[PDB]
């Protein structure tokens, strides 16, 4: 037996009015153990404000959009639970105006576009960001994080930010987002779709 033990920490975000903020958090345990997001110990649940579970229920995505300032700058509570305790992490959330923007903060530049793809092709979807410091891009798809590393090769993430998929299947098909962190703040693409199609025939 154990209690729960928080495996994803989640991480405070200053994003921007209008846009996304996405804050991730997942725990192990024996046995396993849910997570599950509260504001003041009241669940997280509205329009603007959803949940998203993955590994059973021992992860959860929270995902706001869009933001808006100042009322959803807060501190958001990550609850782990088995039988055997309870336990919490939190995450604070900032929201600055599109005015009130720190010179570095992250821009993108030219995020993706609609991608529509042959089946078994490559893909490769770019998203160009700047900021200072130089921003970290990572990708969302159906708002949940894309993690290429333990993708046994089928995506990648391009040294110059995009996504690429090597031999494009059905599966790959859904919404992606770029998305550019530094010190200063969170700034997320637009998202684009991604087609998976068939050839052209003769007849
Ligand atoms: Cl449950």
């Amino acid at each position: 037996e154990s209690p729960p033990v928080f495996i994803k920490k989640p991480v405070d975000q200053i994003g921007v009015s209008g846009g996304v903020a996405s804050f991730v958090c997942q725990a192990t345990g024996d046995p396993k153990p849910r997570v599950t997001w509260n504001k003041k110990g009241k669940k997280v649940n509205s329009q603007r404000f959803e949940t998203i579970e993955f590994d059973e229920s021992a992860g959860a995505v929270l995902r706001i959009q869009p933001l808006r300032t100042p009322r959803d700058e807060n501190i958001y509570e990550c609850v782990a639970q088995n039988p055997h305790g309870e336990v919490t992490v939190h995450a604070k959330l900032t929201v600055l105006r599109e005015d009130q923007l720190p010179p570095g903060f992250p821009n993108i530049d030219m995020g993706p576009q609609l991608k529509v793809v042959e089946r078994t092709r490559t893909a490769t979807m770019l998203c160009a960001a700047s900021g200072n410091p130089d921003p970290e891009i990572t990708w969302f798809k159906d708002f949940l994080p894309v993690d290429p590393s333990t993708s046994n090769g089928r995506i990648k993430q391009l040294r110059s930010g995009g996504l690429q998929i090597e031999s494009s299947e059905e599966t790959d098909q859904g919404k992606y987002e770029c998305v550019a962190s530094n010190s200063a703040g969170v700034r997320y693409s637009s998202p684009a779709n991604l087609y998976v199609r068939v050839g052209t025939k003769h007849h």
